[PDB]
């Protein structure tokens, strides 16, 4: 069927695989960590970069990739989000049985500056 948790359910309509709440997945409930990565987007994709430029790589098989991608909060009602390198799923919106839910790929603009090899002047204090 697919590589997904008791909660979920991929279910077979008509041939469609439609990703549907079994469970009603409550608002604050979390999966543990899974591995797999995702690029989050440092750029603007009305510039540059709208396409496959931002992907979640989780196996193929993996439930993360099987639900339809949003970068919105209401269609939401699960986030993937990377927590020490490895990603978290929590739930968002609590999703009634049967319901479907769209999953929500972090995009925290991290700011990605490196890190600092010029150290701070005079460390210790200040802060």
């Amino acid at each position: 069927p697919w590589s997904g948790p008791e909660e979920l359910e991929l279910a077979l309509q008509d041939g469609q695989r439609c990703v549907r709440a079994r469970l009603s997945l409550t608002e604050g409930l979390s999966w543990g960590p899974f591995y797999g990565s995702i690029q989050t987007r440092a750029l603007s994709p009305e510039r540059e970069e709208p396409g496959p430029a931002v992907t979640l790589m989780v196996d193929e098989s993996c439930w993360l990739r099987m639900l339809p991608q949003v970068l919105t909060e209401e269609a939401a009602n699960s986030e993937i989000y990377r927590k020490d390198d490895a990603l978290w799923c929590r739930v968002t919106k609590v999703v009634p049985s049967g319901g479907l839910l769209y999953v929500r790929l972090v995009t925290e603009p991290h700011g990605a500056p490196r890190h600092p090899v010029q150290e701070p002047v005079e460390p210790g204090g200040l802060a």
